[PDB]
């Protein structure tokens, strides 16, 4: 396989589908990628925790991200810059370390290299988050401040031969809710050229009306030829209308965090398990769904665990809300390659939302 | 396969290997009987908590637990009476739940009654247990009671048609640390008539010396064709010397308390997997095990798991020490079938408590 291919196999409206080939396997688009400590084609890696625990460095020496984890197919690592005080300036961000007091730096520069070091496939630009709501003047700044770090990134990606020959680099659009700024952005990445192209700044708060006003857009202005990543969305209905607007990959610690707390997704709507509703109930936690705990398993029986405070009953939960997450990218992409995702968006809605 | 048939295919000293056959299944002994809500050929089900979470009319409701949990081989119930206050007498024990107040009673009649609701195929008789250290006097007086407990399980039991064509029933022998009233106990179990022996009353904190000089005396008192079942017992050298005088099954939380709390069972000892000598070491739990968890990661990574709250550490650790234990009982057979069993003892303990 190549470094990085992207390829468009179907369209319908704003939506694709296709696939990225890279060395180490082929992602399916539209894609959802779950964070890897939790099939997928793809897992994300959180360089902020990473760098924290157990460390860039010790990673590196026990063979890098893919061996720790005991994943050989890609993945994608985040920058460190959103998780991410001691100083912040031009130049990137000094924080100390609340598990043991350590000193750490993010630069554009230190966040590619510690990217390298996790041996990522997928490397993030460093930028700085911009918060919601900000004014014109501010966004612009943050903006700004952005692209010259999207540049400074693309220039130590470059320089890191294995990472250059082996890795891909993605930029990220910024500018808050503001269209002028959107389209400055989107011009600054294309000219410093990216294999991809995120949309930041959209899981701030805003509401599903404000990011979708956003994305319509917001994702045109991006390059049509590379992949779109809409960075930390979402939920099963923000997925769908994300996707109906341009988005071709998405991550979210939703369904992990969902499961841990009594939440499961299902056609339906989530459901809270551990509802007295439940303590009888014979079905599985969806009706359609093909998970291993949906063929085998009551939502009564994981009520019990849950409730119990069984270990168990949380990782079913977690097994079922990322089967499930995989189950809709697929239904997504099924769709959009038979002409009729349109109609599967209507039918998820209505069906979604009736909550039954 | 018939109700209840217990067979001896090799001995070795006072060890023996075999297999208990019953409609469900077959059970190779010596036999380690996991928790259900944690391969095993029985799991445990706790009386105690199903009849105050969901109730043990709810199981039934429900379809038995064998529907409930998923689980279509046997299962062995407890009486509910250890974990069992409002009032205490000849007839039986009421208590109040903390969970919502309701009021609850435990009676040989009843638990018997509530162990048939559940479904189970190895019933315990309802006893009273005796404290430790416990005098003569006391420990006589608790004895006789559970004796005349176990003679009214035994009617209970009789008198439910379903149970007594499909189940199998055990009678407890209790005693404390007196072989006077061992044998008395013995004695009076053997008389009433049951198809399998537990011993009761040493997991009480006495220490490991204790426990095996009451069980050198103890053991032999039982019926030699029928199973003998250590209840609560224990650590991997636990249940090794209690085969070695006699015992044919075994329960205990630890695997799972401790795969909960960092802690992993190796052939080397056990290990706290969060110490930082871990964090570095790309070795699995255990160099021999051949579970799933020691095939794909190492040690390094559960240990970052844990350390970093993430649910997927502790499960990979019960999974780990489930499997651990299923492994130890299989070199038991394996070892007393081939008449190397005494060998074998020796080589696990001068390794296990090496601590390398
Ligand atoms: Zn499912
Ligand atoms: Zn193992």
């Amino acid at each position: 396989r190549p470094r990085f291919s992207f390829s468009i196999a179907a369209r319908e409206g704003k939506a694709r589908t296709g696939t990225i080939e890279m060395k180490r396997g082929v992602i399916r688009t539209p894609a959802f990628m779950p964070v890897g400590t939790a099939g997928a084609d793809i897992i994300l890696g959180n360089t902020y925790h990473l760098m924290l625990r157990p460390g860039a460095e010790r990673i590196a020496k026990l063979g890098g991200l893919h061996s720790f984890m005991g994943w050989d197919r890609p993945i994608l690592t985040d920058s460190g810059g959103y998780q991410v005080l001691t100083k912040q300036s031009e130049e990137g961000v000094t924080f100390k370390s609340h598990l043991d007091g350590s000193r750490h730096m993010l630069s554009p520069e230190r966040s590619i290299e510690i990217q390298h070091l996790l041996g990522s496939d997928i490397v993030m630009a460093f930028d700085e988050c911009t918060p919601y709501p900000a004014t014109p003047s501010r966004a612009a700044s943050s903006m700004e401040r952005s692209m010259r770090w999207a540049k400074r990134s693309r220039d130590a990606f470059d320089s890191r031969k294995e990472q250059a020959e082996n890795a891909a680099l993605f930029g990220i659009q910024q500018g808050s809710v503001f269209e002028n700024l959107r389209q400055q952005s989107a011009d600054a990445l294309a000219e410093i050229g990216f294999d991809g192209y995120a949309v930041g700044g959209l899981a701030v708060g805003e509401g599903q009306d404000e990011m979708f006003r956003v994305l319509d857009f917001s994702v045109p202005m991006l390059p049509d030829d590379k992949p779109h990543y809409l960075m930390g969305v979402g939920k099963p209905d923000d997925i769908v209308g994300a996707v109906e607007r341009g988005i071709d990959m998405f991550d979210c610690v939703l369904p992990t965090r969902s499961g841990r707390n009594g939440q499961a997704f299902t056609w339906d709507g989530p459901i809270n398990i551990r509802n007295a509703r439940f303590s009888e109930d014979l079905k599985p936690l969806d009706s359609e769904c093909h998970c291993a705990v949906c063929q085998k398993w009551s939502r009564a029986f994981i009520h019990h665990l849950i409730r119990a405070g069984e270990i168990l009953g949380a990782m079913l939960m977690t097994e079922h809300n990322i089967a499930f997450y995989q189950q809709l990218m697929q239904k997504i992409r099924d769709s959009i390659s038979e002409g009729r995702f349109s109609q599967f968006a209507q039918d998820f809605r209505a069906r979604y939302f009736a909550r039954n």
